[PDB]
């Protein structure tokens, strides 16, 4: 159906491709910032934003894959396949649930526009060549 | 977090579990009559609404959820195990997708409202004991009322 | 060029395949249907709609192919190539045409948007369980 | 039912046949001009015209023809048959296509009434004796 | 990406692909009308238009391209070798080049709208076959309607 | 012709002198910045800018580089001089390429102000003596 699940909110795959994998931070971390901050929000009736139901149905769903990892650490009698299966769920659907927490959560915070203009300046800057790129990598921050 | 699907909507998971598993169409009807009616909506760059948001999201996640799918049989060389992955996958998230994808496509066809006061009457009407129930269903359909 | 026959209409090549490929009635039936309301139309000298104009040319190419199928039964001394290209022609060309067929002589019968909601309407009441959908298939009519 | 896809138009087949068969332009030269000229017209979401509409059925008729051909290429074992089918695509409907695409190409280009001028007025040069008519062949051309 | 050179002008690809390879003149002869018409302006500091733009560009890559034609011959020492590239260069790139050079020289002078109608109706007589073709092709040149 | 590429833009060649070679990007990566956010624009048939034909143009001639490149690569029966051509393609012609790609794909994205600002201050920079050199170069950044 060629979804893109960055498309209604201005910004495109390619255009996250830009930041590389390692730089997303872990899905503890991100979680524990959604909860600490946007709680209460997400947890409410109202439709606060699209990214708050759109964050909403990320965290469900992740909570979903990882009742199937607990459902093969309980079910499945091999270690060898219990291990793979684990791992393919928390190492390749946990990056890809990394990528969206970060960019909803951050859209949240610094707002989508701050966002996605970040997204452009990381690309400038990773793009240099490490004999003149900055030590400094751009960060987010509203100080 | 503990986040209700359709509190935003408003309605309630309690609502929406008295509809018997028999009553949502398969996976492969709910993604065909999506794709058909509101596709080109769906990949708009617009967001159209809160529904058409939460429809994107579930289509991406039953993809993220089938492409697990694939890639067992490719990687795991147990079939007692891959049977098992396959088969959870298919019918116990299969079943929580075919929920939510009938409750966005209805919202968007028949509204929101009338799907909610459908969800309601259904209730009332599967609750009643089968020798007093009436032998059909309440059907889901609009009004010319305004 | 890529080109959809129902985009100009408001329809798509998706829509009308969401219905069942069985659906529609024979070409014999169609033909006949569209003589008896819409000859004279067809025929006559102007642009009544776009929907004739369609309708036109579909029939021409239509007879077109008929006309290749019997040049082949009486050219093609191969029975087992002649059978083949035979039931290509009347199998995939001929749903192709019936399913133009029918939604045009439709659109000119009942109105173009009732043939869109009847679309959507039948496809999903066909994807709906029959314990929890109406019991009749939905059908279209002219009666109040 | 009997149906000229010109009738709608205001031209004939007898008028289109006027000219010689050896005048259109090949399919590749026409389906190339198409696409150059009004591609994104013809995929629109609208009638943007009749011509269009009639332009969009046509191609996408001989867009399934060439599928049958590469069918027939593949499937049919035969060779004899297999060339003889492929041949009668690209000459008899090939000359079918060359003639509609070249009046609605063409009507949209230079305006359906001038396009009516030019084939009574060629066909009526290529008519004519070449010691008393004008030496050269009639040509459209936007320019004033 | 995919892109065309005369789709921002109005022009496609196809719609020139019509002229023969006889039809423009040499690199020479347009290298000198170039020059001898509108050297002072492309040497502007002044955007003068998208045609002049895009002149300057087509002149500065054509030079790039014979740089690499002088550059060999001097480090690869084949004769074999040294003759297909270069033959490729003035032949091939060579033609690409001629053909853009008169689009945007032929715009500057003509106007824009009169080149693209002088192409439509070349392209009518050209795909005219031999025997109903009028024998001389159509002239651009500027017209007094206004 | 003593045509300048940047004259038109207010910028001169020795101007971009002040940059190393070394600090332009790589080919590849400047290419997927440009298809990344002006794809849509570049392919479009308005003229946005005249800093859009130019990348047009820029990208249409590098193709057709490439394009020879590949055509030495298929037909010179010489391992020796099929390699001298094709080093001299990715590396001269591609140097200038780069050097083009960055100018306008920065111009666009910036501001042509603000590039040709950020020309004469990384001068300033690189003419520093090292020894009170700051270890942080300029940077074009819009966050």
């Amino acid at each position: 159906m060629d979804i893109d699940p960055y498309k209604e909110f201005g910004a495109t795959v390619e255009l996250l491709s830009f930041l590389p994998s390692d730089f997303f931070p872990s899905v503890r971390d991100l979680l524990d910032t959604a909860s600490a901050l946007y709680r209460e929000a997400l947890e409410s009736p109202e439709h606060c934003s699209p990214h708050h139901t759109a964050l909403r149905q990320a965290i469900l769903c992740w909570g979903e894959l990882m009742t199937l990892a607990t459902w093969v650490g309980v079910n499945l009698e091999d270690p060898a396949s219990r291990d793979l299966v684990v791992s393919y769920v928390n190492t390749n659907m946990g990056l890809k649930f990394r990528q969206l927490l970060w960019f909803h959560i951050s859209c949240l915070t610094f707002g989508r526009e701050t966002v996605i203009e970040y997204l452009v300046s990381f690309g400038v800057w990773i793009r240099t060549p490490p004999a003149y790129r900055p030590p400094n990598a751009p960060i987010l921050s509203t100080l």
